[PDB]
């Protein structure tokens, strides 16, 4: 199935954050009504944060997580989960290798903001 695609609502601020776990540097794309809005990029075995940022949703609220390390797409699960029908977090981990630990690069996208 596909996964790393979310349906926010329109015309909203989200926040994208980016940790990484992976002797691979890794590349973090978020498109944002199919057009670039963030690139981040970064290396760690300790969960440091490669990126984050603040980005609006747009007319279309469509949001896609793509990642990719030496140039190859990595393998790509992902989830929304929602509290007290408010709090919204969409959540993707990677895998980059064969040893299926699926942090290689973990994006966390929450909403609403402020
Ligand atoms: C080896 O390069 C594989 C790669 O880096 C490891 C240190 C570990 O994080 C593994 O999950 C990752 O796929
Ligand atoms: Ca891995
Ligand atoms: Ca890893």
């Amino acid at each position: 199935a596909t996964q790393g695609v979310f349906t926010l609502p329109a015309n909203t601020r989200f926040g994208v954050t980016a940790f990484a776990n992976s002797s691979g540097t890794q590349t973090v794309n978020v498109l944002v009504n199919n057009e670039t809005a963030a690139t981040f990029s970064g290396q760690s075995t300790n969960n440091a944060v490669i990126g984050t940022q603040v980005l609006n949703s747009g007319s279309s609220g469509k949001v896609q997580v793509q990642v990719s390390v030496n140039g190859r797409p990595s393998d790509l699960v992902s989830a929304q989960v929602i509290l007290t029908n408010e709090l919204n977090f969409a959540l993707v981990g990677s895998e980059d290798g064969t040893d299926n630990d699926y942090n290689d690069a973990v994006v966390v996208i929450n909403w609403p903001l402020g």
